[PDB]
């Protein structure tokens, strides 16, 4: 199920003008999370031609986060199509991973041009 | 149905390192087209109590959006509920209407406590 | 002496926490102007070999800019040199352009490996 | 001298469409040591009226930053004036300090009204 855990620091500039991390930014979170993610296993990383997009990303706030909470970005399968990949998700606090900013998933693609992974 | 038709300038800056607009700027440009938005009827906005806040963002990402091609962000009601309002979304090309960027919903309910709006 | 004079609209995450846009952003506001400068003339722009790449950005910061009040950057001429231009700037405000934001400069090389401009 | 050595990591979304972190992240990267550093010392960190204010952000650009290659923000004293501080700044990468990313200073001042700091 899972993909990956990764530890993200919140930055002071991630909240805005109401003191909380701005919305946009979770989708930020979700995607550095995905790349450290594709980054571990070995090497380099860098590539074309059958790649990936993401197609839609469905992100639910549950609770306010503010700085200087660091986070815990937990991926996992949700579904796994033929040509596309829904990594689920959850954040957490890595201070108390019983608190939860936000759940929901990201739908990944690889098309670019046209569906392919089978 | 319609709420607003909000004309956003896209920036440079707007892109990431593959050549199109971030996916997390998409929740920016939907952001601002909702308090541009607030901000027509009437004076100056700034308010306290019984308060908005958004619960979820559902983006769905249908063509890439580069920079300079500035955009219109449609928003309309998709859903009135007792405490919630879903506003669904169409992100479309300013000089081709036809072009649409994206689509979606955010899910805004008035709480920061608990439910409220009934 | 001008290079140019941009309208630039400000986004409500634009500002940071502590209720006005975040120094960061100007820094962003100057390159939006620069490149929708060299946007101007004729056609459409990207290119590459001899190009320019921001070598410093001095920026002071003279007065808090909210939004929603948009602005206006004006380039000009500080200093030309062999290799180098050094663009200065005035941000100012779109309703009244006695308020001054921002003034500095940003020195701009052609180089990206040696220096050539001569 | 020095004030503080901050590791910062980079995210894939501080680069721009040229492959390099913007370099309005620059400024944002010492903003975060400079607040990370203030967090330091002890307890929970908020405060009002005599408080800091940037009036200017001197930055540099030395070589390309690209992700992902975390950098060490040093800060140090440059100069120490009555009611301003000018702190100077090295952003270096993590896994080799001798490579050095950017330098200048920024100018923090005591105001917010009028200058206070004797």
């Amino acid at each position: 199920k899972i993909l990956a855990r990764v530890p993200i620091s919140v930055r002071w500039r991630d909240m805005d003008s109401m003191g909380h991390v701005n919305n946009a930014k979770y989708i930020s979170y979700l995607e550095e999370a995905r790349v450290r993610w594709m980054l571990g296993v070995e090497g380099v990383a860098m590539t074309d031609r059958i790649a990936p997009v993401v197609a839609a990303t469905n992100v639910n706030y549950k609770r306010p986060l503010v700085w200087p909470n660091d986070i815990l970005v937990e991926l996992f399968v949700e579904r796994l199509g033929s040509s596309s990949v829904t990594i689920g998700h959850r954040i957490l606090d890595q201070k108390d991973e019983g608190v939860l900013y936000s759940d929901g998933n990201v739908v990944v693609v690889w098309i670019d041009t046209q569906t392919g992974k089978s």
